[PDB]
């Protein structure tokens, strides 16, 4: 019973400050414009002490499946090799991505009726809410 208010099929409906967020990443002009547009659909899911969490979007397709404090390899939507670990934090999923020397964080938490996603790097925070699809 392991995630189970974050279970369940996600749509994006408000982003502030992702630009920003990405330039703070390194994502390029092109990437930044087309990516920033997407609307994705977040499908998380849990089988015994795998977590799923899938995005769809008209941008890029991702899916992760991990254990939570197991470090995994992830390629990004923006295409960063990166090496990520997630853990739950007081309730929050904490998903820390470490690539070339950088890090980035990433919360996701359960707000309301709504899944609440904060990305951070350096001093650049971008919120990004989901509703219940
Ligand atoms: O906020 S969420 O989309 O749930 C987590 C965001 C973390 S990082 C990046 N996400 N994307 C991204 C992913 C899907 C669709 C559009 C952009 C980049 S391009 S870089």
């Amino acid at each position: 019973h392991m995630c189970d208010a974050f279970v369940g099929t996600w749509k994006l409906v408000s982003s502030e400050n992702f630009d920003d967020y990405m330039k703070e990443v390194g994502v390029g002009f092109a990437t930044r414009k087309v990516a920033g547009m997407a609307k994705p659909n977040m499908i998380i899911s849990v089988n015994g002490d795998v977590i799923t969490i899938k995005s769809e979007s008209t941008f890029k397709n991702t899916e992760i499946s991990f254990i939570l404090g197991q470090e995994f390899d992830e390629v990004t939507a923006d295409d960063r090799k990166v090496k990520s670990t997630i853990t739950l934090d007081g309730g929050v999923l904490v998903h820390v991505q470490k690539w070339d020397g950088k890090s980035t964080t990433i919360k996701r938490k359960r707000e309301d009726d709504k899944l609440v996603v904060e990305c951070v790097m350096k001093g650049v925070t971008s919120t990004r809410v989901y509703e219940r699809a």
